[PDB]
């Protein structure tokens, strides 16, 4: 699943993104631009042996268990799997341990070189009205 922009931005919305632990909304959605292009499906292969999964890729070394990841922790507590469905909310909840953990947004790589330092508001300009 693709979603649009505003689509994401919603949904995103009501799964209480916006402002969690002080990041709002645009970052999410400026993330799941960068990390995954809005779509659900998508996955990459790291050299750590890890995969990064959905629209947050989210890591299989820390975050969720794939099975084939050495050295996983699952501090999600779920299957990777689960996060690949067209449905979001396994991501976000999954996104909120991330971020409550540690370094913040950081664990992102995209958000942190693309979102970062703009003006992330932009994202979600237009999408209410």
């Amino acid at each position: 699943k693709v979603f649009g922009r505003c689509e994401l931005a919603a949904a995103m919305k009501r799964h209480g993104l916006d402002n969690y632990r002080g990041y709002s909304l645009g970052n999410w959605v400026c993330a799941a631009k960068f990390e995954s292009n809005f779509n659900t499906q998508a996955t990459n292969r790291n050299t750590d042996g890890s995969t990064d999964y959905g629209i947050l890729q989210i890591n299989s070394r820390w975050w969720c268990n794939d099975g084939r990841t050495p050295g996983s922790r699952n501090l999600c507590n779920i299957p990777c799997s689960a996060l690949l469905s067209s449905d979001i909310t396994a991501s976000v909840n999954c996104a909120k341990k991330i971020v409550s953990d540690g370094n913040g947004m950081n664990a992102w790589v995209a958000w942190r070189n693309r979102c970062k330092g703009t003006d992330v508001q932009a994202w979600i300009r237009g999408c209410r009205l």
